[PDB]
């Protein structure tokens, strides 16, 4: 007999139960698994890319490091039989943006690779949350919604959830408090047109807007209205300076997939289907605060907002419905 | 302001568990995401000499602080940043192209350590250092030379890695975890590494003494195979991805670990073994060590069979033979 | 309207079952040891205690409760009625007073059949002494197969073990092998020649280990193990914390399928001799289908006469009892 | 040779100084919750227990040593003699035997014997009366107040927070409140920093913590004091939610986080207190203790709670002698 014979004594013959997948091991997919793994949030992780090398070298180097981990099975293919029965499935697919090349090109570009991914992912975990990070976030949370044919409460965008992040850490550098105690939420639409909402800006309860009337206007002498521009800035900082974004977004993700793993029903900044809120009246996504659990959304805060804030969301879900119109599904 | 209209100071202290990471590229960064999630430091500095890479790399893992316990991320190429660090982790260096041996990036990266390990030294004088950059074994050698550091306080990476990766393959095999598949993958980080076959259980139940042909070529389920694939390991994974980050970040956290927690664990580093198995050169190469925080307290005095001795010689005169051709 | 319709607009109706659910039975010092390392391990998304004394029942709930803002675990329930249990993957037993076997055998026979009705999937982890008859106990009850039935058994005299290894060479107990196997308490088996740091056989570079001619006495380190117990319950009156410790770290190769080697108690028939249905603590693979698979440990003639003996005595017990 | 010579080769004698050591003082069920929760949360390289029932100690030292293979703490030791609290980081006074004299004198004993032995720690009080105690322990230490933090009302925050949460369907982490003043029967609940994301809890509900609000959320606050009561009569004691509580402050202090806390704190100067009393306020907490404090603005009814709480408090300790 085999020294597994002559060592081992086999009890039993014969699903995972806290399985995740990852769809795109570019630099936000590697960062999302690295970040699931040390967290202890998957009791099995699937990686499924187009790049075959790529795909095989990354799950490889994560089993390497299986010693230190507690994810007992790490599995890749461009198959998509390797992600069956997942909890969850976090899509970070996306073209490479060509230099001159338009954002509505990127978008069809992405609607694309949507086409072929979402009937795939669906087909094999029926049950499960779909997470969108890839951009426009927005629009791709909806495209992502449409194709699977799922009920809004199980597709959640990534949304606003790096720019309150990265708003926090501002607030936090700017006040010498941890991020942690900092409140700020930023909402609607992910990157360029988010809405920072000021009245809701605090630390320990004491509402920056009360102490200072002046905050996030053009009248403010401190210009806070600054620390949502550099969230902005920073974006195009890191891409400048490292050609991408992974760390910070990969954490940002890993902890949207613990409230969702644990059901812990926390409150996140994360794009939903905002139809009927603020006059909105198309089939958009958008980013409110969301009650985040084991069937994804399963509740929203209803966030009181000034006419000029609500007027941005208006805005930014017309933009969104526009191209949204036009798109070849 | 409105900084003084919410907050009312009251004081007017160095850094406790401070950890540098020298080399800002996709191990080093691996190596960085591992010890802060496993809340390892009060304070991580980064150092590398590409100024946008290095500033990029620090506000990418700040933008992540809301989802962390390390509340200061610092940088800069002026070692100012580094100063009364407990641990230093060397990840700079040119790293293998497809197929290229390690041995071959030793002069280059002799000289990059030439410029760090002085810098290191003068703002952490009481530092461990915690070497990756390849060839570890005899870039462990060069930190120490260069450093004047005494022996517990320079660590290399070493066989860490390998023994993780054989203990992964091991698991594999025999449907068990891992961390329950005991096995020690000694001498060189490398190509030369010996398995010793003789130290290999589960439950403590010898593989050797179950299979007596286990290691060798009359092994019909071929178990020596394990080992070519622990030494073809760095390469199929350059071959796919271009480099290796994520295991070698887990396992540096991991050696980071019990030197910042002093947890006295045994771990299979890079170390100077002058004296042990007939060897009587300044040779840095992994034996099982006591990890704490002192560094290398301590070395467990592995009984090695008379093949399994002679492998890990033929590894020590290896590296010596590079080390010896080597001005400071 | 309520403020929480004001401020929360609702999108789902029907709640869930739960995923990742355990219980604990009995609140005592043991049970809420358990209890609290669950809980600081994140293995579960719902914890649900029962026990008799309803007070002291409520009062460790709510105190729990009151430590939510600093724990993962979202809901946590309690009650005598086995209903609050319903759906857990994995049921620990840490029920009955404080010789008593017959008391814990009967307290078992009205625990097991509620825990099974509410949860008849879920693998059962006895602590209960004696545990090797109350695992067998809880077998025999539950009608589960053999697999989802796991005692605690050697686990904590093998952790005792470790320690006391540990702070003999000035290693971590993580670096120190050992396994003490068999009948969990005074008849544990300490296996010598298991017994390593970093693959280096202690019996090989001293092969007096174990024996009355070693002049280090390594046999008082096993000794140390039992005289640890006896003094550990005179100095503070029980034991809590160790075990506690010890069912987490099961808990967590059960919850999240880890496959690593425990010395827990399984039913031992067909090995070292034993022809009897006795559950006795061996090096088992540890998963969400419970055991799995088991280590075949090599022992010596006096080893495997020490489990046969165990055994005899543990089917003595067990054969009069009725069910 | 012995089998450890024959094993391991020594490189290193000298073995010194702990570096992230931690202390807690009385093994009761505070205590020891406080213990586990720490050993749990790898806040410490070394964990030091002092009481003055010897028995006790040594078995509760014995039970944590017994589960070092599942812990990352190397070192756990215990005595009577604080010779064993050398060096420590922080310092956790959990002992304890109206009450407020026989606390004081066992705090006339214990004080200056963690002092001598770890000169530059951060005391961290949670003997009741918490508030007094945590003043007592300022006064026999000589410490500058930065050093000297009352748990406080960081659990009546913690609860109000878990009670929030079951009300609203949300987890506690996502609802924020603050419970500031005298821990206990006195504590103060801020209405107007209460939120869901930023959402004011008190514009929504204007009536909200009064006795016109229909819905009662006045009640929350009066459930927290209720809940205390409610736990003492069904199990006796409280220990769980206490140690994850301390558990939380010991983590921002050794990992130097600068998280904000309502922890009990010298107030003299603000809300026209005049008097050496110290009660809760929102804090920054780090490896200095309490750095900095967050000017809370506080509404009449609010601000003359607090302003009774430090009149009342500062009678007993006007009438104590040390
Ligand atoms: N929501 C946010 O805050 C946020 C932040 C940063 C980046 N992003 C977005 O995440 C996406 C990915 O970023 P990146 O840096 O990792 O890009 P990347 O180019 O490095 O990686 C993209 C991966 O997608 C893969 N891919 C392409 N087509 C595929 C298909 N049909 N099936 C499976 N995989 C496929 C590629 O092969 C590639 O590996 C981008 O759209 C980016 O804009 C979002
Ligand atoms: N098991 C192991 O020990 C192990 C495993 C994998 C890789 N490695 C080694 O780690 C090293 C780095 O690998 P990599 O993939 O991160 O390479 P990389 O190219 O991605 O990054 C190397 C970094 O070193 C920096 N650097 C160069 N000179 C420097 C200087 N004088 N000061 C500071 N920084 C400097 C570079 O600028 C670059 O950012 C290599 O030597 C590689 O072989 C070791
Ligand atoms: N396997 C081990 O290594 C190990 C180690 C220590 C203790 N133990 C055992 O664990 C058990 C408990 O220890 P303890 O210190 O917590 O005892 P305990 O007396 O403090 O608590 C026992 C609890 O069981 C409860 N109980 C009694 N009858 C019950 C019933 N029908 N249903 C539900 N609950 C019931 C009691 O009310 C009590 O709360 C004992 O049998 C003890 O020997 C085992
Ligand atoms: N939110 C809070 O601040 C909060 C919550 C719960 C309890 N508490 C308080 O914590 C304290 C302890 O609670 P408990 O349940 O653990 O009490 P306990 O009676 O169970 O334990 C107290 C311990 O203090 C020890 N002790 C007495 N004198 C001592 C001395 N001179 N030196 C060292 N140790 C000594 C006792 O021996 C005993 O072990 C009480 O004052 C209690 O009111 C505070
Ligand atoms: O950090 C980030 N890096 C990004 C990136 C990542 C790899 S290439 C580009 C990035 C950065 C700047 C503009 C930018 O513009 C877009 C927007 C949509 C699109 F399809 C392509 C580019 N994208 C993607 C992204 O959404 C973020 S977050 C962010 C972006 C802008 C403002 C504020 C925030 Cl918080
Ligand atoms: O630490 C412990 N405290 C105990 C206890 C718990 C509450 S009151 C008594 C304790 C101690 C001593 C003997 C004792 O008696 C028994 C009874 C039945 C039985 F199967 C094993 C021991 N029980 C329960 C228990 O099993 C342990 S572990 C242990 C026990 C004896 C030797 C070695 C070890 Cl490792
Ligand atoms: O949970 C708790 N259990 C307590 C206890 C602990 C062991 S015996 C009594 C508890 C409870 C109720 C009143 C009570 O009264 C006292 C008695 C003596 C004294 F010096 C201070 C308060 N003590 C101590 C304590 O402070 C808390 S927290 C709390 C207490 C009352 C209202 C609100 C909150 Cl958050």
């Amino acid at each position: 007999a085999t020294l597994k014979d002559q060592l081992i004594y086999n009890l039993l013959k014969e699903t995972p139960q806290n399985k995740i997948t990852v769809v795109g091991v570019g630099a936000v997919g590697m960062a999302c698994a690295i970040s699931i793994l040390m967290k202890d949030l998957a009791d099995e992780l699937a990686l499924v890319d187009v790049i075959e090398d790529k795909l095989k070298g990354e799950m490889m180097d994560l089993q390497h490091g299986s010693l230190f981990l507690r994810t007992p099975k790490i599995v890749s293919g461009k198959d998509y039989n390797v992600t069956a029965n997942s909890k969850l499935v976090i899509i970070t697919a996306g073209a490479r943006q060509q230099e001159g090349e338009s954002r509505l090109n990127l978008v069809q570009r992405n609607v694309n690779i949507f086409k072929f991914i979402i009937p795939n992912v669906v087909k094999y975990s029926p049950n499960c949350k779909l997470l969108i990070v890839s951009n426009p976030v927005d629009i791709l949370t909806y495209v992502a919604w449409k194709i699977s044919g799922f009920p809004k409460n199980r597709v959640i965008g990534s949304g606003c959830n790096l720019d309150s992040a990265r708003f926090r850490y501002l607030m936090g550098e700017r006040l010498g408090v941890h991020p942690l105690s900092c409140h700020g939420w930023v909402l609607g639409e992910h990157g360029d047109s988010s809405v920072p909402v000021w009245s809701g800006m605090n630390v320990a309860g004491v509402s920056l807007k009360t102490l200072h009337p002046d905050l996030g206007t053009d009248k403010d002498k401190e210009q806070w209205k600054e620390v949502h521009k550099q969230v902005v800035e920073s974006a195009y900082e890191v891409i400048k300076l490292k050609g991408y974004t992974s760390w910070a977004i990969g954490l940002s993700v890993a902890d949207l997939a613990e409230s969702i793993m644990k059901n812990l029903r926390r409150v996140h900044p994360v794009s939903t289907m905002i139809k009927g809120l603020y006059g909105i009246k198309d089939d958009v996504f958008l980013s409110v605060p969301c009650i985040l659990g084991q069937n994804g959304i399963s509740d929203l805060v209803k966030v009181t907002l000034t006419s000029e804030e609500e007027a941005r969301l208006k805005k930014s879900a017309d933009t969104l419905w526009g191209i949204q119109k036009e798109l070849q599904f």
